[PDB]
């Protein structure tokens, strides 16, 4: 139960957003029907080298529709820390056949977006 | 016992098939002699969104000749859920020196095929 | 919790130093605002006096998290890229060796290094 | 305690060898003086799922002169499973300052040789 992909890191103050049709990570081993899901914000509060509590940049992880922590949400569900992406031609059906990644069995895929798609403002990898 | 590579997912009703000479996954850590093996079908059943049991898209896993669940099958042996692939120059000898992957020690390699490889409808790489 | 980057090794007698605008390690997971910090000298030891290693920390992180940019102190040198903000980089912090590997320290093509430094 | 670099895998029958001046892995964070060491053969015998013993391909790991399992050997020491490499200008002095890698702290560097250099016969990565 992990994302198939590495995270997008939020350095800026804006939540992640993509224009309609953009933001689905490249996965050559998946069908055009599969190209739909959400990014989920994950936050960390950690102790620094000075021994004080610190807020790390929020990280956003991609999950295919009907997988991951919000497997039960339908496409477009309005919820804080959840944003939706879909490529033209994707089917609005759960991607049970893809599921989530077992870190014991598989490494994360480095998240890459199609040439032309730019990371939204304040996002780095 | 695991495949060195991630699966090819069967999205359509066509079984995995390659023309003679095609379908061996790219692996820079292998000789021309080594480019031969089989794909093995794995199917799984889960409870769907309706709460009814359903068959997920079959997955096909590549094993080098003389390794994996069918290590004892000779090249070309007719068995359901087994298909054979070999690159030009590959030797019909067991690939003991490559063996199979231990998930505890190694992550799967992302299965890649040469650009232009013929795949049945509903297969992507 | 360690440096995000591998060390610059001092092979010569010259301490690490960079002209203003140079010396911040390349990190694609950082904004132009973030391109500021210090290198800290670490030295190790029949009896051994091994080449000093200099480790990069973002401003307001690591062993000298409490020092302001430009503080004059032995074994600490300061670097900043054009456009960097003089604010602590708490959001980046330091690396947990248990969770993350060090990034190989790389400098932009053309960066000036003292004699006995290589990157 | 590990090699700084990933292994070269011996698929062929020949031991590793490089022409004089070649075979030192690229390491931009080291001096011209540092460009000298040995590769050391490591072998693995494992029992397969068929209950048969399998000799996995020998792996050759690079260590800087005066580091690693043969830290005590001088440059050119004649010993089975040890082969020597040095770049023009390297100094015949122990590289104590480099030492070996702690896998807990650092990932292996992918072993790279200068563009154009081919791996010796029977070696793959
Ligand atoms: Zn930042
Ligand atoms: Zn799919
Ligand atoms: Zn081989
Ligand atoms: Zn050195």
């Amino acid at each position: 139960t992990a994302s198939w992909f590495t995270a997008l890191t939020q350095h800026g103050k804006e939540d992640l957003k993509f224009p309609r049709g953009q933001g689905v990570p490249i996965n050559t081993n998946s069908s055009p029907d599969d190209q739909i899901g959400y990014y989920r914000r994950a936050t960390r509060r950690i102790r620094g080298g000075d021994g004080k509590m610190k807020d790390l940049s929020p990280r956003w992880y991609f999950y295919y529709l009907g997988t991951g922590p919000e497997a039960g949400l339908p496409y477009g569900a309005n919820k804080d820390g959840i944003i939706w992406v879909a490529t033209e031609g994707a089917l609005n059906t759960p991607k049970d056949h893809i599921g989530t990644r077992n870190p014991a069995n598989n490494a994360a895929i480095v998240l890459q977006l199609p040439q032309g798609t730019t990371l939204p403002k304040g996002f780095y990898a």
